[PDB]
């Protein structure tokens, strides 16, 4: 079914309008695509919209929807693998993978996302620092080509090249039609978490810093970006590991891989005591939601960028030309990113990380492209998944290699058969 229809990111801005082919037929996605090789404003993958920007929309071309191609062909306890199609999402192979004592290696902060656009984004989650991102535990996939063809690749084989390309590579090689995953093994479907609170920006980096990373295999902390210094960038900082069946209490070691406002006080120091006792806490048992997803139970502009390790004093000032600003963000996540990978195109570096979410407002559009140049200035960078209004200059600074990504994209599509929005506008074309 190719219907023309009108296509956003998450954000629900730079509205397109796209012809959208939706099969389970792979065989018919094949076809699509040899179609568009022939006659040029190319096609794109798409998966379920979760990506903020406008790297899932091709705009007077064809999207492709991989959603209903979600058979999971297998799981093996042994091996570790699981070998599923593109469009299958992290919440589906999650639950499929429980009772084999499999855990999903890496998880964003929304369950509602595909494994080609897990790939294709290369996404992070609070563990990064311990496991790397998605990539880095992909073991193969098959990619369909511009010319017709289906080729399988892998990390350290002769196609490693155009494995690394893909990571990261939102969608502008190929269509990711079908991967293998290694799981992480586990016992069990809850964590034990450890909580601290912190009094301020230096406190939340001396805790990051002191060595106490390196026990934890998941971190991450909500954080003040609003309150001037001293408060500025205190946070609740949530760590902890996935917990083993001995670690359980009694009522749940029968069923361990299961899964299933403001006051008067508020703003004084009875609030300020409150919520520093709810925060700091040790060994508490939690599940998926309750560790992962706290949250759970338009017109905001997403933004996330990480600066290098060494640059913490350049850190802190970007924090206070934001809180200073005007622009109010409630709702910021901070972590300390790990090593890197190969992928040319991925956004995780080590070092400070941070997403923040401002109300659109007069002013903010200048405001955020002048952040996008300090970001610039000190080593860091964006992130796709999040943006739809940053330059092609200066995204091509902030990822030195992206001409050596161009090169190995010029080979697999010379017609620039795979195109999108974010593409031209990033001149990645
Ligand atoms: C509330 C929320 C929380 C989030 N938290 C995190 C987080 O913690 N960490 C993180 O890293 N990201 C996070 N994200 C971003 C999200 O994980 C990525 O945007 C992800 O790529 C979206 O997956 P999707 O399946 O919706 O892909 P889409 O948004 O539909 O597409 C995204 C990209 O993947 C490509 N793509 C999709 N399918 C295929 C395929 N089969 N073959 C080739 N290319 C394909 C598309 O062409 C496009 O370039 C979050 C997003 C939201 C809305
Ligand atoms: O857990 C997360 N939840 C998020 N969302 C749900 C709560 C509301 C806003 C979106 S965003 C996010 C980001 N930024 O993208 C980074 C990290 C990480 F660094 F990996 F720890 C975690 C999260």
């Amino acid at each position: 079914t190719t219907t023309a229809t009108r296509l956003t990111g998450w954000g629900r801005t730079a509205p397109s309008v796209a012809n959208v082919l939706r099969t389970p037929d792979a065989e018919m996605i094949v076809k699509a695509v040899a179609r568009v090789a022939e006659s040029g404003r190319g096609a794109i993958a798409r998966g379920l919209g979760r990506s903020y920007g406008d790297n899932a929309q091709n705009g007077g071309g064809l999207v492709i929807d991989m959603t209903p191609l979600n058979t999971i062909h297998s799981i093996d306890a042994d091996t570790k693998l699981v070998d599923i199609d593109a469009g299958v999402n992290l919440d589906q192979l999650m639950k499929a993978a429980l009772p084999f004592g499999l855990w999903v290696p890496v998880l964003p902060g929304t369950r509602q996302v595909t494994v080609g656009g897990a790939i294709a984004c290369d996404i992070h989650g609070k563990n990064h620092h311990s496991a790397g991102s998605f990539g880095n535990h992909v073991r193969s996939m098959d990619l369909l080509t511009a010319d017709g063809e289906i080729r399988h690749l892998t990390p350290t084989g002769e196609d490693a090249e155009l494995f690394w390309a893909t990571v990261g590579g939102n969608g502008l090689t190929g269509i990711i039609m079908r991967a293998t995953i290694e799981m992480t093994p586990t016992s069990t479907a809850y964590f034990i978490a450890d909580g601290d609170v912190t009094a301020s920006l230096d406190e939340t980096i001396a805790l990051h810093s002191d060595g106490s990373e390196a026990r934890y295999t998941y971190s991450s902390a909500w954080f003040d970006a609003i309150s001037a210094p001293p408060k500025l960038g205190r946070a609740a900082v949530s760590r902890g590991r996935l917990a083993t069946v001995e670690q359980l209490p009694a009522k749940l070691r029968s069923e361990p891989l299961k899964f299933d406002l403001a006051n008067k006080y508020t703003f004084g120091p009875i609030g300020e005591l409150w919520y520093r006792k709810s925060g700091t806490y040790r060994g508490k048992v939690q599940n998926l939601t309750q560790f992962y997803h706290p949250l759970d139970m338009a017109g905001f502009l997403q933004y996330q960028f990480v600066i290098p390790t060494e640059a913490v004093d350049e850190f802190k000032k970007i924090i206070g030309v934001i809180q200073a600003s005007g622009h109010y963000s409630f709702l910021n996540v901070f972590k300390l990113f790990g090593p890197r990978n190969q992928a040319p195109l991925s956004f995780p570096i080590p070092g400070w990380n941070i997403c923040v979410d401002f109300p659109i407002k007069d002013g903010l559009g200048k405001f955020v492209s002048e952040l996008d140049r300090r970001v610039l200035e000190f080593g860091g960078r964006l992130y796709t998944a999040k943006d739809s209004r940053t330059t092609a200059e200066t995204f091509h600074a902030m990822y030195p290699r992206v001409d050596e990504w161009i090169s190995v994209r010029r080979k697999v599509d010379p017609l620039r058969v795979f195109a999108s929005d974010m593409a031209r506008r990033l001149e990645l074309l």
